DNA sequence: GCCTGCACGAAGTAAGCATGCTTACTTCGTGCAGGCAC
DNA sequence: GCCTGCACGAAGTAAGCATGCTTACTTCGTGCAGGCACA
């Protein structure tokens, strides 16, 4: 029934009892491990060393049990299986310790362990009821454990005297103890074998086990009474008790060492303490008592229920949290009156939801609990049944309204489903769970037969119906047939082109379904495009494939050049290999011309004119005038960093100083030509849009209405365009009718910055500081962005360090790695030894790689 | 900006115009492909064959353009770029076809293609304004296209007469025609070069391009007027027209063949039709109009909006669906009055939700749309801001209530969050999007600072907080610290044991967090258990690992035997390899003894006594009596199918007959021993529970309350137990307060049958028919279950054919495969040739394998 | 609750998977500056 | 006036991944028989 015990001793006594109980638990764990070694291998079974180790563990367990509660007052209200052992020990002549009188019973340690706050998940089991392999007489052993005779309890199998085992009758006759006829009949059988089970004794004597044992008191009849009568007349040997207490601990550790030695011999592996605890738990798990302890521990940890109330609930409901969650509050209070309503709500989520989220009374909620078990039960129950229960007076108004609102909300939470449509769906198909099942079964026509179920309702209910119906030519019947045939939009997409054609789908429909419109731009037919998508994934990766692999499979060189986006001036100049290599390494033809030299381009196989075309238009215009020379033009462009602006923004005297092989007479002409070019630059696109042009641009971007709204709010379309150019996001948003979508339509990058989690003011500041999100990515530093008032997460997301930061790296180190290695993929493929040299942890590098 | 034209002709005329326009599109695609081949490779550029092919394509394009609208009435309301070409051609003296007069202008084909319902995604471009490489005179070519002179338009470059090209003035002098001084000044320049651009003509003559060209009518001034005056006076050559119509199509296919021949030479790959369409799209993307067309087609395909209204919306909003979805119905009707409210709701999901799901008026919804763009805007807007707008009279009551209900629902959809708590959260943190962001940032204390936010609210909002706080010793501060440090419960779980210990977590806490309770039962410490979970996933897979791999990594043989659950009589008999093999193949030691023979067990390395122990206890008891012999005992057990019951249920005369080698004297004693054994069976277990025992069993199973309710409803606990034993699921469920959970608590297998989707009556019938779900799986047939009223899906789910049915196989064939090959894994590893012999398709076997 | 391994059966439970919101891997369409000219 | 080349960045698309939820995938509960062995 109930196991409980209260500790009334001091803190020192509490710690002493804790240590004693833990040592006894270790001893009994040694007992159990020795029994497991006995049963595991017959080779170890045929070994007296294992048996002597087992018996030594039993003796140490008995000693530590005798050492429990020496003052016989540290514990009170000791209850085992419902029996109050306090009063029972009070009604005895010799009295004694109720804690020890409980520990001599099986599972009685559950009462003492609760009084000492021992972690029940370690299973602190202490049992002293060994009979077969007990080196002592079983009843004498139990009586010594009860009376706490540490002096008489041996700690070594060799210290066991025969007067306590085989020749036990020697000890009785030594103290002149009166014996009745029943105890004489017990002794006449015990003389044959002192380890005879009490069941066999009661069978042969024609009595009950209770009659054979008797009360554990000298003033009774039975073997327990006889051994108590013998023990009480024995004086306490304080010296021997002190010696056993001093010796038993090191002896226990020595027994553990011997156990590990025997395990490493017969099994070639040791039995760890955690393995012993887990095996003890696996053994005890078969018992409803341990299931109750586990349920109470879960109620304490997860739901925060008090220990006593959690134990009461676990006892009353066989340790079934699922059953407690379907039990009404009135029954919970009947079984455990100390339970609080808040604890009942925490354990019963249905009750909690009904009370708090719906304002129901406890009884009104218990109504729904009794009638439908859970919220899932309410969602599965038919609305007609609920209405009938309400009409018949069997369901209260509050509970009925709550159930109807729940069933309706479960459907109205979807887009396009109103209250009327949800009620019609409930009338048509019983319950929202049935509606969900019909949607899973793709019963699209059956769902659309109900009034209110439109295209939006179908898209929100049936998964994949939106993706199918959004294709031209595919109607509702065709989408339903495809879904029911293949088993989901995923399977329809995984289907083959030939079978999709067998279903009657157009090649355009199959292309739109499989998303291979670009792959069919690269490759002629749909079959090979689908094969490429299956093999490599995306057309982007297909383009990223190397030149040799692309020439394999069956692509021409011109096809590969079109795939990799090789320009004409780079395709017709070199071969495909070197052209694609240069393109993949530098990105742009202008970057090629800036990095690689004219002589290098010539050495790679370029025409002296094609090499100049690969060189910048600045180089081309330089070579146009007289007295240039390719190397001198290269030197000039490296001095002005390939920039006609910086070339013209210089005096010819300064120009002749920077360059190594050039005179003033030529520098004058060079600066003149550069200034002529920059004069031809204002004659290009220097015009800033006029009023009508800004008006038309606004009407294009945000529409006629919002454009007129902006023009009326501010001065004119010119002022609106000025605000747009200066990225006045806040001043644009303050206009009624102008929102984030319109601002992002006007201000480029605002949408990306908002998706990154930035406030409009933060996006405005970042744009005013850097220009665009591209320049932010290829420039902004984490310290700069922190000085702009941004958080580290926003900084990582806007710079692209999202994956590296998710790999448990700070923004600073992620930015350093990305800056050293170039790309995030390059950091992920970076050398592990190089990362270790940088100073990253092993687990950090493992997370980076995975 | 607007392109439109309406077709009023009959079905035959519609098909004729469709074919003519498609052939003209093919001809212009050939033109563009020839130009692409000219510019792609200089080797192909230096080839007159490609130029001749290009000119033939141009001539065929001109012919097909002349062949459009022969009756001059098939089209009406022709509008191109805003100009009404119907009225423009009506105001001319010669009249003509407005469709043909529009196609001579750039992009005018967009008007004609809409009248023929041609898929605009193919870009049906037709342009007849070639100047440089035009084999004919450009203005004469355009005028022939204008007046539809298919007879005068040549179909072959060799058929081109010089009087239509170099010596074009010969054709003018053939018809005299009066000419004015401006056209004479144009002719004096055209004599120098007939292909002089109109820009150059207007530049040299000091006039405008419009003044040089003139109206395409004889009653005007310009080169167009002159050529029209010349052409009108030319009689129609019906014979040449009919011959050209008969000849041009096959000529076009021949030109396509020549184009593919030239492409396979200079590029080693052909130009597919889809590639040509994509290149046309890439060219036309610079004309921005295609952006509008794509938006209109998307509005047609997804939301089912009419073509004209979709085009109007895309024009008015620059083809931005995100912008149209944020535009109110009033503005949508102002820009496109033909739009319907249902189409506006379909395109604006916010408007649809406000109108239908919330019962708002169109104006009340346009209010919220103007003020907050979208439902996301409302969720991002502060409740204080909405209340202020309502108080100041700037927001209507209906719109205010709708916005408040939306903001509240977005939070109350979570468990534990009531209306009061949602309102308090809105007051505290502005908006539900801010609440969601705070929950993502693990601001657990900041959220709990609000009244009403309890443990359930925290568990429902913060993901993983429940999993963390449900562990003993872990408090709110520790859970918040762990979440904010690692970045989610997933990362906390992926964290290492050493760093979790560095955070101060107990080993028990780390075990409960990582779910390594079984792996730490197999292996001693936590580090190796976590490594095993990382490498293999689950202890189940660790057990499934082979013997060699298990001996690797560092497991002992006894450890492997404990892992694989090898019995003692099978572990001590053979070696680990053969023991684990036999166990994985047969399951139980009794199955080993029944299948394998005594001689086989001996051949595998078993002791003559260990082989008998591996054999059944029936075999052991048989060998107990005298004069048996192991082979004779095997024969007896094979005769009685290893069943002492069937052995005792026989006469010794019948016993001596079945086995081939046994006498009557021995059969008598065998039957005697078997009957003695079955007599020793009735004293073991047979007691049908008494009344008090049934009462206690009910109190254990369904609880005290429901047990007493059942005992009162029915006769007694005995009757309740009878109902349970006979699986009276319906008769138990009819009791108020008894539900599926209690029934499954009483009736084993009911929970599994219900999770399989079976109604309680179906589960009751299946249980009454078969006994248990185990026997259903190991016995029930699909035909039997269909006769029991079950569906094929339920049959598959209850028999375990779920994966095979998901592999697009019917239940009958899936059951046949599972019966023949045993297991689903065996069907997967089955021979592909054997499956083909069975008669499965290639794709079917592929789906089985994958 | 002798005691737990051996075996089976079933959902208890927790690993593996479907699902829906989120987020750029990938599309994919736009803007614009030079460069030869139709 | 096209054409090519590159930069830009939003979501059109389509995978990424968190977060919930199935079910037998993985664990847990029960009966029994003979050995660890007792009400
Ligand atoms: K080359
Ligand atoms: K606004
Ligand atoms: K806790
Ligand atoms: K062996
Ligand atoms: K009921």
């Amino acid at each position: 029934l109930v196991y409980d015990a209260e500790f009334v001793g001091s803190e020192r006594e509490f710690e002493e009892e804790r240590e004693t109980f833990l040592k006894g638990v270790k001893a009994y764990d040694g007992v159990l491990a020795t029994r497991y070694l006995m049963e595991r291998s017959s080779s170890a079974k045929n070994d007296e060393e294992l048996l002597e180790l087992h018996q030594n563990f039993i003796l140490l367990t008995g000693s530590y049990a005798c050492s429990i509660d020496p003052t016989e007052d540290r514990y009170q209200n000791v209850i085992v299986r419902g029996v109050n052992f306090d009063e029972r020990v009070q009604r005895l002549s010799t009295g004694g310790s109720p804690a020890r009188y409980a520990i001599v019973y099986r599972r009685g340690w559950r009462a003492i362990a609760k009084a000492l706050d021992i972690d029940e998940e370690d299973v602190p089991a202490i049992e002293v009821r060994a009979v077969k392999r007990n080196p002592l007489q079983p009843a004498l052993y139990r009586i010594l454990v009860r009376y706490g005779r540490v002096d008489l309890m041996p700690v070594t199998v060799d210290e066991v005297p025969p007067e306590m085992a085989g020749e036990f009758e020697r000890l009785i006759e030594r103290y002149d103890v009166p014996i009745d006829e029943k105890e004489e009949r017990i002794l006449e059988i015990l003389r044959e074998n002192p380890w005879t089970p009490h069941d066999e004794i009661a069978r042969r004597l024609g009595l009950s086990v209770s009659e054979v044992e008797g009360e554990k008191d000298p003033e009774s009849s039975g073997i327990y009474s006889l051994w108590s009568r013998v023990v009480v007349n024995i004086e306490y040997d304080e010296r021997t008790a002190k010696r056993h207490v001093k010796r038993r601990d090191r002896l226990l550790e020595e027994l553990y060492e011997h156990l590990e030695e025997l395990s490493e011999r017969y099994l070639r592996h040791p039995l760890t303490r955690r393995w012993i605890v887990e095996h003890k738990r696996d053994i005890m798990r078969r018992y409803l008592e341990q299931r109750i302890v586990e349920c109470a521990l879960k109620l304490q940890d997860r739901y925060g229920i008090r220990e006593d109330v959690a134990l009461c609930l676990a006892r009353a409901f066989d340790g079934s949290i699922s059953m407690i969650a379907t039990t009404p509050y009135r029954t919970l209070k009947d079984v455990c009156p100390d339970l609080t309503l808040e604890e009942a709500k925490s354990v019963n989520r249905t009750l909690a939801t009904l009370i708090d989220e719906h304002g129901l009374s406890p009884d009104a909620a218990d109504e729904l609990i009794e009638h439908f078990e859970s919220i899932a039960g309410i969602l599965a129950t038919d609305l007609e049944e609920i209405e009938r229960m309400y009409e018949e007076g069997r369901l209260s108004e509050e509970a009925y309204r709550a159930a109807v609102e729940i069933q309706l909300a479960e459907l109205t939470k979807k887009e396009g489903v109103g209250r009327k449509t949800a009620e019609r769906l409930l009338r048509a198909f019983g319950n929202p769970e049935r509606v969900k099942q019909l949607a899973r079964e793709f019963e699209i026509e059956k769902l659309a037969s109900v009034e209110g179920v439109g295209e939006r309702v179908l898209r929100s209910l049936v998964p994949g119906y939106a993706s199918l119906i959004s294709i031209r030519g595919i109607d509702r019947e065709r989408a339903e047939r495809l879904l029911k045939k293949y088993g989901g939009y995923s399977k329809v997409r995984e289907a083959g082109v030939e079978e999709l054609r067998e279903d009657g789908l157009t090649d355009a429909q199959i292309r739109e379904l499989k998303g291979l419109k670009t792959l069919e731009s690269i490759v002629g037919d749909l079959e090979k495009a689908d094969e490429l998508k299956r093999k490599y994934g995306s057309a982007s990766a297909v383009r990223r494939l190397p030149v040799e692999e692309l020439r394999e499979l069956g692509f021409s060189d011109d096809e590969i050049a079109e795939i990799k986006g090789i320009p004409k001036k780079l395709r017709e100049a070199f071969d495909l290999e070197t052209a694609a290599e240069l393109y993949e390494r530098y990105g742009s033809l202008k970057e090629i011309g800036r990095r690689l030299s004219y002589d290098d381009l010539l050495e790679l196989g370029a025409t002296p004119k094609a090499a100049a075309e690969i060189k910048g238009p600045e180089f081309k215009f330089l070579l146009n005038i007289e007295g240039v020379g390719p190397k001198l033009a290269e030197r000039i462009l490296e001095a002005v960093d390939y920039d006609l602006e910086r070339l013209a923004s210089l005096n010819p005297e300064e120009l002749a100083e920077k360059v190594e092989g050039l005179g003033e007479e030529l520098a004058e002409r060079v600066v003149y030509a550069a200034r002529e070019r920059v004069e031809s630059r204002r004659k290009s696109g220097r015009q800033e849009r006029s009023e009508e042009e800004w008006k038309e641009w606004l009407e294009r971007k945000v529409g006629e209405g919002r454009a007129r709204r902006l023009i009326e709010y501010f001065g004119s379309a010119g002022e609106v365009g000025k605000l747009v150019e200066n990225a006045e996001v806040s001043k644009l948003l303050e206009v009624p009718g102008i929102g984030d979508e319109a601002v992002a339509r006007l201000v480029p990058g605002y949408k990306t910055l908002r998706d990154a989690g930035l406030t409009p003011a933060e996006a405005e500041r970042v744009l005013k500081r850097y220009g665009s999100v591209s320049k932010v990515q290829e420039g902004a530093t984490p310290d700069e962005l922190r000085e702009l008032g941004l958080g580290d997460a926003k900084i990582a997301r806007i710079l692209g360090l999202r994956s590296l930061v998710n790999a448990r790296l700070d923004v600073d180190t992620a930015y350093e790695l990305a800056r050293r290695y170039g790309s995030v993929s390059a950091v992920r493929a970076a050398p592990v030894a190089e990362l270790r040299e940088l100073g990253l942890s092993d687990r950090a590098i493992a997370r980076i790689a995975g």
